[PDB]
């Protein structure tokens, strides 16, 4: 229930702390069993190369990964935003 | 059960980066309901003054407040620690 809202909390916070990410632009959370299986969108500077912003997705990835012991999956995109 | 190791993990790795603490030297955490209550002694320099330990053991109370939002009581001591 309303413990995925203090979950996804602290996936936006994980994210938002990444070099690069202006704003979680769009995250879509799910329970598999007590594992969370999650798709994010971030913003990025319109101005950074295709490949930087591969680098903060991975980046992403692996804060929010990394800070977040039950999220199972995480697919991170970008998108510009100024 | 085993969910409160999680929120243990989460509260010495939020203690840990705050900066004095040498150790989490004892955390006691139980759940009032849905809430934490906890006990925390840290570890800092011996030549630290009383009133800088003081300090620590407060911004130590703010970080992993500010981190963990179920907890709702935390009480920070602190010992010389090498």
């Amino acid at each position: 229930g309303s413990h995925m809202e203090a979950v996804q909390n602290r996936i936006v916070e994980a994210a938002e702390r990444v070099p690069g990410v202006r704003g979680v632009i769009h995250l879509r959370a799910r329970y598999v069993g007590q594992d969370i299986w999650a798709h994010m969108i971030i913003g990025v500077d319109p101005e950074n190369t295709v490949e930087q912003a591969h680098e903060i997705c991975e980046a992403v990835q692996a804060a929010v990964c990394g800070k977040i012991r039950r999220i199972e999956s995480l697919h991170v995109s970008a998108e510009a935003r100024e």
